[PDB]
């Protein structure tokens, strides 16, 4: 693409994680890198999400894929207008398609729910971040 800005001083990239907690522009940094943002979602209205946030933090599979993706912590609104308008069940993770969209083709045998909050869905969370990312590289 065209040169949009040379590095110099420190701070190259500038592309792991986010950084700043803003969902906008999260997700438009991540178009602008052409990479794909994993958003995750959580609730303060049930169990705290920080013992969720606590095996999250500690499971280095999750983390090793986020690293290299978006990561978008939100924590606002169990059932907010924007990703739960009707209401399913409170999130945990959720993921932006390329073409700035979402695509819900995942599905699995029965563990232990194939949905949850709860420390519980942190198996799945790793095979289920793996089937939501899909591609990881374009190349592969």
């Amino acid at each position: 693409i065209d040169p949009f800005t040379p590095q110099t001083l420190s701070r190259g990239w500038g592309d792991q994680l986010i950084w700043t907690q803003t969902y906008e522009a999260a997700l438009y940094k991540s178009k602008t890198s052409n990479k794909p943002l994993m958003i995750i979602h959580h609730l303060d209205e049930c169990p705290h999400s920080q013992a969720l946030k606590k095996v999250f933090a500690e499971n280095k599979e999750i983390q090793k894929l986020a690293e290299q993706f978006v990561l978008l912590n939100l924590v606002y609104e169990t059932t907010d207008k924007h990703l739960s308008p009707d209401g399913q069940y409170v999130p945990r993770i959720m993921f932006v398609d390329p073409s700035l969209t979402v695509r819900a083709d995942i599905t699995g045998r029965y563990s232990n729910r194939l949905y949850a909050y709860e420390p519980a869905d942190t198996a799945l969370l790793l095979d289920n971040m793996k089937k939501a990312l899909k591609l990881l590289k374009t190349e592969l």
